């Protein structure tokens, strides 16, 4: 049994919800939180603006810090850092972005890094402003991921699309 509340059940493991990540996480207190991470670990905007926000930028000081001692990540990887006020972990994980015209082929590389936790709070990789469909990175998700996730989705009528189309 977890603490995660209101959500629809798509697969196995698999568990989806219209809800804030930021306000989902802060009630929570997960484990791991899943970035919508750059490579750069810039977190400027969409979920990771938000996530970075919600922590005072102490997430972005402490990425600039990893960055100046390790370099960008790959696109498809990840790395673990502070979950700060938010988790006990952030997965910083690179989806591809479709506005820079990186291979969506990535994105399932994107999702393996899931696997190493057995539970998270997650975004849809490269969804909103990474540009890709995000029923596509759904469906990407559920045929990937083997842990159990739990998805935020902020947008009430994506979450209606999302659920409605789904397979
Ligand atoms: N805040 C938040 N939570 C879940 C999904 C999101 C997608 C894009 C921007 C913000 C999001």
């Amino acid at each position: 049994v977890n603490s995660f509340s209101g959500y629809l059940k798509l697969t196995d493991n698999v568990y989806i919800k219209n809800a804030d990540i930021v306000e989902e996480a802060k009630k929570v207190k997960p484990t791991v939180v899943v970035n919508a991470a750059n490579v750069y670990l810039k977190h400027g905007g969409g979920v990771a603006g938000a996530l970075n926000k919600a922590t005072n930028n102490a997430m972005q000081v402490e990425s600039d810090d990893y960055i100046a001692t390790n370099g960008p990540l790959k696109v498809g990887g990840s790395c673990v850092l502070s979950g700060h006020n938010l988790a006990k972990h952030c997965l910083h994980v690179v989806g591809p972005n479709v506005n820079k015209g990186e291979d969506i082929q990535l994105l399932k590389s994107a999702y393996e890094n899931f696997n190493q936790h057995e539970v998270l709070l997650a975004p849809l990789l490269s969804a909103g402003i990474f540009g890709a469909d995000p029923i596509h990175s759904l469906r990407v998700c559920v045929d990937t991921v083997r842990t159990n996730v739990y998805l935020a989705v902020f947008d009430k009528n994506l979450y209606d699309k999302l659920v409605s189309s789904f397979l």
